């Protein structure tokens, strides 16, 4: 249970979060902590207070904290055309 809680009717998707490839499947320890893939690119973010070797990856309607060591931020930009 507690897999989400419905607020407001609003639609707005405002957002700037990070993105990067998973390099091995992670198994998240605790809640806070959330489960990753190989060969799986998710929603990564930092958080106040949170770690360095640990961001916050949004999978599944969930969210924790991923090891950065686990994932591979893919620093590329788009092509202008």
């Amino acid at each position: 249970g507690s897999s989400g809680s419905s607020g407001l009717n609003d639609l707005k998707e405002s957002s700037n979060n990070r993105k990067a490839r998973v390099l091995y499947d992670y198994d998240a320890a605790n809640s806070t902590e959330l489960s990753l893939l190989a060969d799986e690119v998710i929603t990564v973010f930092s958080v106040v207070g949170m770690d360095s070797d640990w961001l916050m990856g949004e999978r599944g309607n969930q969210k924790g904290k991923v090891p950065i060591t686990y994932l591979e931020l893919l620093n590329s930009g788009p092509s202008s055309g």
